[PDB]
Formats: C-alpha cells, sequence, structure tokens
DNA sequence: TGGAGATGACGTCATCTCC
DNA sequence: TGGAGATGACGTCATCTCC
C-alpha cells in the first residue's frame, strides 16, 4: 500500500538532509583552512622577496 | 485567520530557502578560488625558494 | 512589550539515475 | 526491464531574535 512507498522514503528523506547538512559543515571548514595556509604562503613569498639575490 | 499567518510565513520560507541555494553556492566557488591562489602561491616559493642566495 | 520575520526539521510529492 | 533510492522544492509547525 501506499503507506510503505511514504514510510521507506521518509527516511530515505531523512538521510538526504544529514548528508547536505555535512556538505555544507565541510566546505565552511575548509574555505577557513585555505585561508590560512594562504596568509602563511603570502608571508613566506614576501619574506623570501625581500632576500632573494641577497638582499 | 490561521490563514494569514501561514501565508506570510510559506513566502518568508521560499525567501529563505533561496538565500541557502546561493550561500552553498559562495562556498563552492570559493574553495575552488583558494585552491587556485593556492597552486600559484605553492609554485612561486618553489621557485623563489630554488634561487635565494643566487642559486 | 509584543509583535513580525527568519530558520531548523519534518513529511510529502514528482523526478532522476541506476543494476 | 522495472524497480528502488536519492533529491529538489514545497508547505508547515515551533522556536529564536529583534525594535
Amino acid at each position: 500500500p501506499a503507506a510503505l512507498k511514504r514510510a521507506r522514503n521518509t527516511e530515505a528523506a531523512r538521510r538526504s538532509r544529514a548528508r547536505k547538512l555535512q556538505r555544507m559543515k565541510q566546505l565552511e571548514d575548509k574555505v577557513e583552512e585555505l585561508l590560512s595556509k594562504n596568509y602563511h604562503l603570502e608571508n613566506e613569498v614576501a619574506r623570501l622577496k625581500k632576500l632573494v639575490g641577497e638582499r
């Protein structure tokens, strides 16, 4: 009966919502990570720049 | 009547969903941007590294 | 104040994409 | 194949957070 097609999907719907919230969270975390790897890489270049050649 | 509290919220609900999809999209785009700024900054350091001092 | 609007999380339906 | 499961987008309800 209808009942069971609905039951089985309410749950496929619940798992699905949970994956989406773990996707959003990873992105939020990675933007943040790449933003800090960048500050250090842009300092590194500044440092080596004021130095290459020998001064 | 109830009717109108529901009407007004169905719409606050529609705007809200649209903001969320523009949030997800910006993150997707920025992870990507910071990943390419990084490849170039890690090449830059490699280049200047094999050079500082003079060789 | 209390009153409005924004948002989580639900359940549903219609559509896709697979073995 | 067709049959199951994953997903968009809806509408709703209960809760928050503000001026």
